[PDB]
């Protein structure tokens, strides 16, 4: 468990390291990983028994269980979800749920999604527009057996369209957060904890990368 | 967390009691992997923390700038096999206090970089493995020609030097592997086993186990 405090200048510290950009801590690494570990069991319990189209043996007409032959299809949204997805699939492996990951940037190279169980792994749902558009696009272009969304952070106070993620690790207020995949022009993406950003830092790096 | 390698009643390799029927042997357990990544982050921090490169945060500045959050180390992560490696390493680099930003490239070039200001920057390629050396040889040449960065270096999780058909030497290597096909921790066969925490040598009987297109 990480120790959260304040340094001599009032900056947020976690495990003795100062974070001058942070207004406060939303969730430390150990809290995030506990939430994701429980979510991995939640995802395993929801999918381990399901069956979907057999593409390993196309000669088999029946529905096949979720195995290494026909794993769960996971769509990971770059770039904000790559660190979240990296830890989740390993926790899913701990829970014995076979899965494969392809990436989308808002494109995939997976093509046999029809009749499959597909799970989207996204960093955050705020207004809901990003995932509302993605689910509609995947459903119309692939028609999976099922399509669900797992987000690391949900902001239900920001929802302005009709979208609700089925699986949520953390619930946050309508504040701009950084760390553990979240960033300000890619800065702070590699931090192990999620912080509320100081508004003074929101426009700190305006130059294009 | 020290891992225990053994065999089950059927003769399959086990790591911490979990059976891996696809594995012929263990190249490196999770603790071995993360120990080398922790030491590599220190090596990378020491090699870059005092260097300077072009200031693109303040375009009105003419002097070279240190590596800061304003002008961080540019990391190019090669999809897909390097994404788990990259996710762990950049967090270890944060532990070492090395500011960095990550963009992704996919090559067979399928997905291009979105970063555009690499000229005169220190750029670090993060790749999962170097086998024949071709993929990285071509990628080093393309980035050098297209951008001319201040420095361009390659950090691989696994080096297989016994497989070289071209002359390529990555500057930083976490682990060395025998000239075998490995799976686990980013490495896969048709995307299977990518999420395993240990690197195994795959059994030859599993080489073409999943031929169907995903
Ligand atoms: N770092 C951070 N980003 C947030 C946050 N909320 C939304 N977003 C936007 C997340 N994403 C922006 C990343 P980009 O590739 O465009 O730079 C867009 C996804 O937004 C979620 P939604 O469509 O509003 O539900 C937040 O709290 N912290
Ligand atoms: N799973 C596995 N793949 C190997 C191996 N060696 C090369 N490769 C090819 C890896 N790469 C593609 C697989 P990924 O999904 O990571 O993008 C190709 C890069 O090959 C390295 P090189 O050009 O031969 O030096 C190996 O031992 N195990
Ligand atoms: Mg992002
Ligand atoms: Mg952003
Ligand atoms: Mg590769
Ligand atoms: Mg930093």
């Amino acid at each position: 468990p990480n120790f959260v405090g304040r340094d001599a200048d009032g900056n947020v510290t976690v495990d003795g390291r100062s974070y001058p950009m942070a207004e406060s801590v939303v969730a430390t690494e150990s809290t995030i990983h506990r939430s994701m570990k429980e979510m991995a069991q939640t995802l395993a319990n929801a999918y381990k028994t399901l069956k979907h189209r057999d593409t390993h043996n196309k000669g088999n007409s029946a529905l096949a269980p979720i195995t290494d032959e026909n794993p769960l299809i996971i769509i990971s949204v770059l770039k904000g979800s790559y660190i979240f997805t990296a830890d989740m699939v390993r926790y899913l492996g701990d829970c014995g749920l076979p899965n494969v990951v392809d990436f989308i940037r808002i494109n995939l190279r997976f093509t046999e999604l029809t009749g499959k169980h597909v799970l989207i792994m996204e960093d955050i749902a705020d207004t809901g527009r990003t995932m509302k558009l993605l689910v509609e696009k995947i459903r119309r272009e692939y028609r999976p057996a099922s399509l669900k969304v797992c987000v690391l952070v949900d902001k239900p106070g920001g929802r302005v369209v009709d979208f609700k993620p089925e699986f949520v690790c953390l619930t946050a207020p309508t504040r701009y957060v950084v760390g553990y995949g979240f960033e300000v022009n890619d800065r702070y993406r590699n931090y192990r904890h999620v912080f509320v950003l100081k508004p003074e830092y929101a426009k700190r790096y305006p130059s294009k990368l």
